[PDB]
């Protein structure tokens, strides 16, 4: 006569959101599909001081996902709309430290007084990719537990050193920790963002988000003041770092903006399809639409392989997520000509080029390379573009990419610049000592040996300096054409064939855009270094 | 870093009481509840009270008030009107409209249970007594989705049935008389328990268990403890029923026409046989039980003999008499023990000549001496005040159920007939059993006494202690529970009545007994 299993323990995910309408249909998403049974699992959500639709988008979601869960406890607050000692949205006032604290108290307080078993609390930024981690989190059987979740930077939702006064202090432990060098759950003095309570055990009654404990003495921080009372209940913080659990962005400054917060989670949403399909959005909520630019430029392009479906697909959605326009040019395979085509086109090889690590020729996909840049460079004459940014088919973008590129070629045309390339993406070899700087324009220097071709501007008059070197009787790899026709590639037998190397190329400091794989990593594809020479198979 | 974590709360358990007529029971059943030893903010109380004649609601929510703010919640489901159902015979038939109220009540705080994400659900009928306070961590502790304690009963009545006969009926198998008396301890797979029972609302299998609607493929009768024994056969949720140590008492449920009368004595019966090994269970410290007034049951006199060194008999004899509001007259044994040669010489005391024990053949003790004077100074207090009708009782015996009505209707009936009676055996030890005892006519549920061998307790008339006394049996000195059955001519050895010439005892048993001894030795 067998015993039934016993039902998952049961979860408060509790949530507070302000402004966080840009995140939610994600973040709301991720949340729903958790693999947690929904009768085991109850919500709570509280919002106010929002200047956006957060208030709309979290009660679309509640009223659709109500029926599914054990119960749903909703505090809104429309009025004010901004706190009244506040210095911006994300600014942290007195006030507005008081009030989170009075309401993750209050989770807390429901929490109990639903007899709960654990409470989760969750930001409502935070993006837990992983379903099994309220699972995990639940097996590792601590009181309080946090998932680390991964950041664009070294930030991350723990500490692992604190001073006497309650400031964070960094410790050798921290970097193998967040690079999962060490994987396991580790006792840190500080955990917040996502983080687990587990309300069964008895030292949970002693734990309180508000008020600060009697013997506080710190600055009056919401997540000190929470560390601090499991260090008067006894009760170790811990952050398991034992497999990818999500993603949260790098909070921002006090006088940031909205829009800073807002194109900041999107960059959460592109390094997620970095190497991650892509993370969907809750069924019961849309997102705003999105309306694509050129960004000023005359025109985008975006070399693509067309046997090369990932790729393609993972670049249309980072571009239509920035809100990016560009032109698909179907690329050259090199692979696919035969030794009769590249006769008819007339290319030969520069005379005793080698390459410079493992020494072989050109390869077939090196001149198909070479041979869609080059057909761009005839589209840019022909068309007459004056500024034209061309992409490659693999690259991760920076944060504020948009906004930074735009704001780089406003100020380049502000001081009259004769500018013929501009790298966006490239590998920089001149490391001793910095670039030259290009005076009254900010982040832009003078480029020298750079070795990659993932993304540049190019001027109408770069492009004819670069047809006019008629490159094709002495092809070189186009990363080190480049070099050769603004004069920094170390080999002086190279530039020798090329009569005239007035190019005027400068890059973006710091880059913008930076390969997605690298060699050796999971995953990684180099088509232009399929090992096959370009004379024949 | 190795770093301990803090002890788990114990489970959180929903106590769901329904009261209705029950008053009589409350302040004792609901003082066991405060007393469990489990921890009170991982306690909830959901009570429904309705249909009341009595004050059941006044009790309840007296007691409410007092204890709502140690548990974590409290749910309070009263309705003044009806106090009856349309339905009803009486208070203690079950209609077809009671039966699904309760249902639904047990449902609702079945569904409450849920709701409020508790662990278990305690079931306790407002009748059961749960005096072990630890009954309710020993049954968390069997691990059983459906789990019930044995509570005992005055017979064999019990919250378990050990068969049923395939059409939700009782059915009596070998098992039952074992658990029963805990001759055989555990906990068995049963196919029905009642009355109190915990269920585990961890197990996946509890979210199937239902008390109402009955289930889609229910077809027996509408009885509310079948339909959810049914419920627990198509979940697959075993009945265990666990008898490993004392858990509490019961009542034997009433007949349909039965009356709010009967339901208290019958509780108070429980009292009673609780204070046979067990000290008086103790009220709640908010509610107190109304006070009763002890009458002599229109005897002219009670006697109760006790041994002062006897103090535990003593005290628990007052405590049963009080219950069952009867008043004595305590008479101080004569301890024969203490007797030197020259006492008893004093008083003209000779043994029966030739007297032996009937089982061992020994001559006759001083303790029969001294329970034999102890006697024999009632019956000469009965002579010298005139006492025309006494009750006579020993201090270790048991009282039957509706002791005080059952007797005093037999001294009304033996009045309405004028019998001649000088001799009536409340309680004895029936030696003759192979035919049945020559009934009394016209009167009810007496007969006359053949050989009997005790003398717990009995009715003795002015005439009958005349009698008695006139044999001169201090002279003749034979044990008293053989003494009578001389004096009425129906002991076996012929040549111990050859001592006494006049035996012309009128001696009658009520039938059945209504004392039984303690220990029952
Ligand atoms: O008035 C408010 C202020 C904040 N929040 C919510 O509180 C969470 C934190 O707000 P941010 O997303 O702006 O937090 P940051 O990225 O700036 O980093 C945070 O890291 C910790 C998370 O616990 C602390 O809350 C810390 O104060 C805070 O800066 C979010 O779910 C936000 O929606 C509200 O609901 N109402
Ligand atoms: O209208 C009503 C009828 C009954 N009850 C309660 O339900 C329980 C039934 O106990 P009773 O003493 O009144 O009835 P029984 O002695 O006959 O014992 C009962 O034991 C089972 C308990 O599961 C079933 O209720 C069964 O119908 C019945 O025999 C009690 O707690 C009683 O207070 C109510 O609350 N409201
Ligand atoms: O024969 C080829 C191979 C590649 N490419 C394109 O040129 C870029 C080179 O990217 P890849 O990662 O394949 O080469 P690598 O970055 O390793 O030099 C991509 O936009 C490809 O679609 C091309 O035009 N012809
Ligand atoms: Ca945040
Ligand atoms: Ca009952
Ligand atoms: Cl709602
Ligand atoms: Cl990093
Ligand atoms: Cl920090
Ligand atoms: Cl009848
Ligand atoms: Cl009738
Ligand atoms: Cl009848
Ligand atoms: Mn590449
Ligand atoms: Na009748």
């Amino acid at each position: 006569s067998p015993e039934s299993p016993l039902q998952a323990p049961r979860v408060l995910i509790a949530l507070l959101a302000r402004n966080a309408a840009h995140a939610l249909p994600t973040t709301l998403g991720a949340l729903e599909r958790l693999r947690h049974p929904r009768e085991r699992t109850a919500l709570w959500v509280a919002t106010d001081h929002n200047m956006d639709n957060t208030s709309t988008v979290l009660r679309e979601w509640l009223v659709a996902v109500k029926s599914l869960y054990h119960s749903v406890e909703w505090r809104p607050a429309e009025e004010p709309r901004s706190y009244p000692d506040e210095e911006g949205p994300k600014h942290w006032s007195d006030s507005r430290y008081e009030h989170v604290m009075k309401l993750r108290q209050a989770a807390l307080k429901s929490a109990r007084d639903m007899w709960a078993d654990y409470i989760l609390f969750v930001d409502a930024d935070n993006l837990i990719l992983n379903p099994d981690t309220l699972s995990l989190l639940i097996a590792e059987n601590k009181t309080v537990v946090a998932p680390m979740l991964d950041s664009r930077a070294a930030y991350s939702n723990f500490w692992c050193g604190m001073t006497s006064q309650g400031y964070y202090k960094r410790t050798p432990a921290y970097i193998p920790i967040r690079k999962r060098d060490r994987r396991g759950c580790f006792a840190v003095p500080m955990v917040h963002s996502t983080f687990l309570i587990d309300l069964r055990k008895a030292a949970s009654r002693n734990l309180a988000f508000y008020p600060p404990h009697p013997d506080y003495t710190w600055s009056f921080d919401d997540i000190i003041v929470f560390a601090f009372s499991c260090k008067q209940a006894e009760v170790q913080m811990y952050v398991c770092n034992k497999e990818e659990y999500g993603f949260l962005p790098v909070p921002l400054r006090a006088h940031s903006t909205l829009q800073d917060e807002a194109e900041s989670f999107m960059h959460v949403q592109l390094e997620v399809m970095v190497k991650h399909p892509p993370a969907e959005p809750s069924r019961f909520i849309s997102a705003p639409t999105k309306t694509p630019d050129k960004m000023g430029f005359d025109e985008v392009f975006m070399i693509n392989l067309r046997r090369r479906q990932d790729r393609r697909e993972r670049m249309l959605r980072a571009l239509q997520a920035q809100e990016i326009e560009c032109r698909l040019v179907e690329a050259v395979d090199g692979k696919a000509m035969n030794t009769s085509q590249v006769e008819a086109l007339g290319i030969q090889m520069l005379p005793g080029y080698r390459d410079p690590y493992h020494g072989r020729p050109l390869t077939k996909g090196e001149l198909g390379c070479f041979l869609s840049h080059y057909n761009i460079w005839k589209e840019v004459v022909d068309r007459g573009l004056q500024k034209s940014l061309v992409f490659e088919d693999d690259l991760r973008f920076e944060i504020f990419f948009k906004r930074r590129l735009m704001n780089l070629m406003r100020d380049v045309e502000r001081e009259g610049l004769d500018w013929d390339l501009i790298y966006v993406g490239r590998k920089r070899m001149q490391v001793e000592h910095p670039e030259k700087a290009v005076p009254r324009v900010r982040n832009l220097v003078e480029a020298d040996y750079s070795y990659w071709t993932l993304a540049y501007v190019i001027s109408l008059q770069g492009a004819r300096k670069l047809l006019a070197a008629e490159p094709l009787s002495k092809m070189l790899p186009v990363d080190e054409f480049l070099p050769v026709m603004f004069d920094k590639h170390p080999v002086s037998e190279y530039k020798a064939h090329f009569s005239l190397r007035n190019l005027h190329a400068f890059s973006v400091e710091p880059l913008l855009i930076y390969p997605t794989h690298y060699t050796g990593d999971d995953g990684y594809v180099s088509d232009t270094e399929t090992s096959v020479v370009w004379n024949n198979e």
